């Protein structure tokens, strides 16, 4: 399968593994701001779901095949690969929805569906948006949907913008020169101090943070959902040049996603921004090995490039550059990897 | 391989995946009365190490190898199947003990090793001392030791006993009751009510405690690293009559382990147990979904069987009764997937 | 004087002004083992004291002198170089004792007693015994002092032994290595890393610990109060041969010290050794920049070399080597700058 | 020159020979408030430092004039009297600056600089903000100043307020009763009660406290460091009248400071008030010995007068009064000496 090909099957089961948990899902459904924003933006567009056929990627719980079933819908398949969908189906059975709602065990890449679709609803988000790889699946989907027919969530946006945190940046040496000494119990540790560095530097930083910390507004990379094929998603380029705000050091870029529900009768929102309510994507920062001073009104110019590997995941290499004295700064992460430092 | 026979391939890239970082290394190294403890034992029985020949069985990065060379160990085979394996040789080579202490990568169920050896050192306990199933690569490598050889450690006492813990057992009890309602956004998620409570009951409770909340004198299983065999630790039974010392509910069974370096000079013991100082082993506490009442006098009866699986762990079956009244509570635990309480 | 010569101004201005404060003279009053000894030591030996003349070497608050005279003492001259003298004249006063009690303001090196004394008294020990160089005062008042009169302290002797201590060692690193950074706020600070460390690893540190650090019995230094003279604390040499009663790594010399009252009627000690309750002596670790490992029945065998300096204290040289491997180490520290750790 | 004709050569030894240990300097620099605020102040005031040239006074470690160098500063003359000067000199060459910053060694009163300078950097605040009389070197600078120069800081407000806090009172008063004993050890002590009491209540208590202790607005006494000669701080009258916002004893007064950079850009705060983030200037409060009553409503009208002395600081003398009831109070204080209670 299209799945098999591009997952190894170690990342693959410990993935389904991590989403059969019933904990997993109700940590997923008390996120209020994601939860209530996707049943609004089904429910305010109720023209999209009235006696429609709805296709829904990776139901989990079915939660969202039930608010599809709120608008009106007439049939929603709802498609599961881990073994919660034994649960999703004992739900839709006690809500008295199997008339309305057929679970489909399996991945989405392998299962059949008896028909097109008129829209196709999901929650395929990771951190930094692409985290996990499931837009992938959301855009496989489309060979159900019916021309014209659209997508809940329609747009994703990523937003980045450089940030100064010297406690964060500090940290890192403060954990790393564990290893910078001569005498652990007799033994020298110190020639491991660089790797340590390394490895504490490849892992991107989720948390959240006040806004203050932001140096220059940020640069918007845009997914068209309606229009972007899976491929588009092996190779994400994303060029910025920013306008200084604020002089300091720059320690790093931070990321966070919104995405848009473009339905017949309005749009909704659904935004992880450092300005909004936490949700559990929070925010992630990716750091600079070593950090760039930039003054008000200079440019700060790179490329992000995320490289989708196989677990399921992205590569990160961010390249940054001052453009009025030529100072660079490089960094490669592994988003599998992440460093979960909210308290 | 022995190990690839017991393992699905799944859970063995996580587990040596998971062991492959540094920062990994530096939690363990930093628990100081687990190194401290081991060092001790090491030196203080040098005549067991001076001019031997030693196997260290997941030696990491290295340490316990570098106790034995300070010992005066002759030769040591640091065998690793992560690729930690690369930066104990980085120490190795920076601690001048090139002559000394060879790294050889793989598993130790399929590495050849040169020589045998006269006593093999090793980590092995994992959270309730069997997870992990490390214990059987252990006993796996006695394959290489001389007849006459040793093993630090030289045997393991695991310890259980029923507590009492209101404040816990409504902790998890009020997590399982999102399952409850009847209209969570319009859903009615209750027909799940009990397969959420059995998988949150299912977690092993990994935290410490203080020791006013044990009920009854522990019961000791103790294994014998110099004559137990691997297949001895597929199905592990432990039979238990405790003599409640107070009247009250018993929510569960705590549990902890000791382990004994049984040395020419002397026996040294580490101990994870309640009334010493904490290890990054904490404790284990295993939840009834019902508490037993037992009065003081009587006899909390039953056994403690696990079965070893796949995923590098055990499935937990507890019977306990409480023999006056025939008040019984049986439930299964995923040793595996912890509920890691303390912070 | 004997003393300007041997004292930079700046030291002793420090010194006389800390020794001015009631706080101070408090502090040491409140020590019970210190005060109450020497009342012991006084009233016990009585007949050393009935109607003798007596001399008080830095008399501070006068309690001492109190106590010479609680014993029958027909005059007792108090000198004190502090301003703390008026405080003491202030207390003869009050307490009626004009008429055996003479506050002599100055220096003992510079001020002239009408008469030859029968016995002096004196609290002069610092840490690790020398530190402030008061002994050489008391020593150089014995210009004062009848042929067979005596010294309250008679004797006093300084403690050494090998201890281990991980953690105390490798506190060290972890202060230093805040200047182990690239980038704080954007400087470079690693290379005063060496520095800082030399620096942290030059100062005695003053706190208590466990007996059970201790490697090895103690070897004993003892000065005669009554033989010494001044010029003998100039160059101490401590040669030491420890016998190695536990294997591990050695991290450096604890130091204690006792003083003995060798009265007519009994013999009083007053100790500050780590088997003894707590007093405002503390006791003082010097590390080695290198930890020795020792086998349990190994020697360490070296030197330990105080050198008075003009600073009201000692430069301190301790070399050691462990004779059975030739393992060898070195400090150099500064009794002036100590490291108050207690807490 | 103006520093030892205003300064006691044994106060100046030990002064320099404190800031000359690079422990201090870590303590410093790890007041993230103070370094991160100074660097925000410089950098977003590149323009004022911008192909300038720029004099530091007291440069410890270098620090400020780093910042400087990055806020692009043609030349930097970083003066220290310390021997952290040879430090700051080895963090210049490793951080390649040599250039731009040359450090010269010396007091700023002696030394010798090439040219007048644009803009003086400086940190000379200190207790109280003029505890160590280093403001008077600041100023004294500016005979290097161009006519139209600037100083960052270029202000300095204390601010001054009454506080409630029987608990802190009877803390100092419980150890001054120790001089009240008519029997230590049967020594009659009473005599010096009021000395004891005197000293006790002479010290300025550093530490941080609530900020519902205080009992009226602040009252704030600006110092203009680009108008202020060195003169004027030789004796610094601070009159008050405090409008009493709550009833109660006033048991003394609390001080703390604030000071701006008032750059061409912006102006930036560094402040240490108890409704700020602490920092290592805590705040300081003076005791009344006998604490004054006043109703909501009141005035409380005196002076707070400092008269500097020569062990660099200043003899303080606080008189108050309650308006209207003339309940007056007059003490003194000795900034030198202050008590440390934070802990
Ligand atoms: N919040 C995040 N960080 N990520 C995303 C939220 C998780 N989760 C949401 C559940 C539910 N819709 C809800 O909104 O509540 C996505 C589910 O999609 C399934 N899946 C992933 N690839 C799949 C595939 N190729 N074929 C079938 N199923 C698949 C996973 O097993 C998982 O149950
Ligand atoms: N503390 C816990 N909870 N459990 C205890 C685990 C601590 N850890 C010991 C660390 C070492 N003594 C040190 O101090 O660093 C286990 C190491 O053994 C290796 N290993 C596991 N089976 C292996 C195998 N079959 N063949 C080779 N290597 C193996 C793992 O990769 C890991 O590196
Ligand atoms: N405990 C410690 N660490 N050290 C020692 C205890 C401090 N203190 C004890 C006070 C009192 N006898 C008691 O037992 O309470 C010693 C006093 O000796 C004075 N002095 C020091 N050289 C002096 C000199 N050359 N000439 C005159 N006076 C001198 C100092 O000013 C100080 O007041
Ligand atoms: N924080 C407090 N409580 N007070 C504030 C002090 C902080 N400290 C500033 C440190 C520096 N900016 C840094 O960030 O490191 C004072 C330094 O100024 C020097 N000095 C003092 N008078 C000097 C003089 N007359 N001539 C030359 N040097 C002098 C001292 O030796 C000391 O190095």
């Amino acid at each position: 399968s299209v799945f098999s090909e591009r997952t190894e099957e170690s990342s693959a089961v410990q993935y389904f593994q991590f989403y059969g948990y019933l904990s997993q899902q109700q940590n997923m459904m008390q996120d209020y701001v994601r939860t209530g924003t996707y049943q609004r933006a089904i429910l305010q567009n109720h023209t999209d779901f009235k006696d429609k056929i709805v296709l829904d990627v990776g139901c989990g719980s079915g939660i969202l095949s039930f608010f599809a079933a709120q608008a009106g819908a007439r049939k929603i398949y709802a498609v599961e690969a881990s073994t919660m969908a034994q649960h999703a189906e004992v739900l839709v059975k006690s809500n008295n929805l199997t008339d309305r709602i057929v679970v489909i065990p399996g991945k989405v890449e392998e299962v059949s569906l008896p028909e097109q679709v008129d829209i196709i609803i999901s929650e395929p988000m990771g951190y930094m948006l692409f985290n996990e790889r499931m837009l992938e699946s959301y855009l496989h989907a489309k060979k159900y949907l019916k021309p014209s027919g659209n997508m809940f969530p329609t747009i994703g946006d990523v937003h980045l913008a450089p940030f100064t945190d010297e406690q964060l940046y500090m940290e890192q040496f403060t954990k790393a020169n564990f290893w910078y000494q001569p005498s652990f119990h007799g033994v020298d540790l110190s020639a491991l101090r660089g790797a340590a560095v390394d490895e504490y530097f490849r892992q991107p930083v989720v948390d959240t943070f006040d806004i203050r910390i932001l140096m220059a507004k940020s640069v918007k990379y845009t997914v068209n959902f309606l229009e972007a094929k899976e491929g588009d998603l092996h190779r994400i380029e994303i060029p910025f040049k920013f306008h200084m705000l604020h002089s300091g050091l720059v320690h790093g870029l931070a990321f966070w996603f919104d995405v848009a529900f473009i339905g017949s009768i309005m749009t909704v929102w659904l935004s992880t921004a450092p300005t909004e309510p936490l949700t559990h994507w929070y925010q992630v920062r990716c750091l600079f090995q070593s950090p760039l001073f930039a003054k008000a009104g200079d440019t700060l110019s790179g490329t992000c490039l995320l490289i989708a590997n196989k677990r399921q995941s992205y590569d990160i290499s961010i390249v940054a550059q001052v453009d009025q004295t030529g100072s660079k700064s490089s960094n490669l992460l592994d988003l599998k990897n992440p460093f979960f430092r909210y308290t």
